[PDB]
């Protein structure tokens, strides 16, 4: 009914500010990008340092791994986002189109796609194999803070600060949904669930919620932690209890029970802002990255 979260490693490198950590999806690996301009790469159940990727000019506001865990792809702040091959270290291709900061990226199950958003306010749908930009959409009249693929890929959805979250068909490019609630903070973080039911959005008012998309209700609501000004990663747990999983400007990991909506734990350790969190795919294994002062990166364990 509660999991019991304990440090296993502490992982060091990064000079600057990390800003995403993601497992692969063999869940072999840790990939964290960073405002250093550099993409590490750790071993997910040792925390061994593997290897370093560099080639952005500016800050990396976020990192994703192809569906075979054999690609990454990043965003920059140079406008920028490139496609990496992991083992070999090269660049495949570099993706410009965007005139702005690239906030955010995605693979699409399949991985032939890359969906990207920005501080330009648009979301892009790019071709892996070609590098070129497929569809540009007008998604949003602020920052995008964050795009992600439904179980399929047939659908996207967007965040932005203009406070909307925005179901897009990723074959035609139109908007299918937009969600409104009775009021409309700024969204910094948002995802579809592993069976593509349901989004779970954050807020810079302290909140996190769930969202049923087809019926476009709010189903849950999350508070306790603090989040007003960065835009936090949110997960859902689901190799022991279903969790949720969030970072907190108050340099904490909070863990929800799902259904509840109650805090069921609190994990003490980083010394900033813990601006990123992921789940391991198969083990009870939480990823959790902070802010410029700390830099650190920190694995933890459950039983359950
Ligand atoms: Cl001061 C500051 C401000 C922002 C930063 O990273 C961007 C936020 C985390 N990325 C993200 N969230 C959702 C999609 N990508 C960092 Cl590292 C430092």
């Amino acid at each position: 009914v509660k999991p019991n979260y304990a440090l296993k490693f502490t992982l060091a490198g990064h000079t600057k500010a990390v800003s995403s950590v993601k497992f692969s999806p063999n869940g072999e690996w840790l990939a964290s990008s960073s405002a250093d301009k550099l993409i590490k790469i750790w071993g997910a159940y040792d925390g061994k340092f593997e290897k370093t990727i560099s080639g952005h000019k500016l800050g990396i506001s976020d990192v994703a791994w192809s569906s075979d865990s054999n690609l990454l792809v990043s965003a920059s702040d140079d406008k920028t986002l490139k496609i990496w091959d992991v083992s070999s270290g090269k660049c495949l291709k570099t993706l410009k189109g965007h005139s702005n900061y690239v906030f955010c990226c995605n693979f699409n199950p399949q991985s032939n796609l890359i969906v990207s958003g920005s501080f330009d306010e648009s979301v892009r749908i790019w071709d892996v194999k070609t590098g070129k930009c497929l569809k540009t959409l007008p998604a949003h009249s602020d920052p995008v803070s964050a795009v992600h693929f439904n179980r399929d890929g047939s659908l996207i959805v967007s965040s932005s600060y203009d406070g909307l979250c925005r179901i897009w068909d990723t074959a035609s490019g139109q908007c299918l949904k937009t969600l409104i609630d009775d009021d409309n903070p700024p969204v910094s973080f948002v995802k579809f669930s592993p069976n593509g039911k349901y989004i779970l959005a954050a807020t810079l008012d302290n909140t996190l919620k769930l969202w049923d998309y087809s019926k476009g209700k709010c189903l849950k609501t999350y508070t306790g932690h603090k989040n007003e000004k960065y835009c936090i990663f949110a997960n859902f747990s689901v190799t022991g209890g279903k969790w949720i999983v969030s970072g907190s400007e108050d340099n904490l990991v909070y863990i929800w029970n799902l259904q509840t909506k109650e805090i069921v734990q609190k994990l003490q350790g980083h010394t900033d802002v813990v601006i990123s969190t992921a789940c391991h795919p198969t083990e009870n294994i939480i990823a959790s990255a902070a802010l410029e002062n700390d830099k650190t990166i920190k694995l933890w364990k459950s039983d359950c």
